[PDB]
């Protein structure tokens, strides 16, 4: 599969693609002319430190690669989590997180 370069298609998705969000997460995407769907992550420095920051990484890839089936096909689709996700990130329980961000991304038109 073609990766997705968020240091060459960041601007772009911004600037052409359609955003929506919850409490927890905003997500941007853009449909990429593929028959299936790519994930890029954008956690602002401020959410943590490193080890912070790949746990949710790590959390938001799980949720994308183990419910592909549920995810619509043929965007970029950028996850970007909010000041209240970083707020609640120590006691948030993952199943609560899968369930945001999957209600985010089952809404992708």
């Amino acid at each position: 599969r073609e990766r997705l370069r968020l240091r060459r298609d960041f601007l772009l998705i911004f600037k052409e693609g359609k955003s929506l969000q919850n409490e927890y997460f905003v997500v941007l995407f853009r449909k990429n002319g593929l028959d299936y769907s790519r994930l890029g992550i954008v956690v602002k420095r401020k959410f943590g430190k490193a080890t912070r920051r790949n746990k949710l990484k790590r959390w938001v890839r799980e949720i994308f690669r183990r419910n592909k089936g549920v995810i619509p096909k043929g965007f970029d689709i950028v996850v970007i989590p909010r000041k209240k996700l970083s707020e609640e990130f120590e006691r948030v329980d993952f199943w609560t997180v899968r369930e945001k961000l999957l209600n985010l991304l089952k809404r992708i038109e």
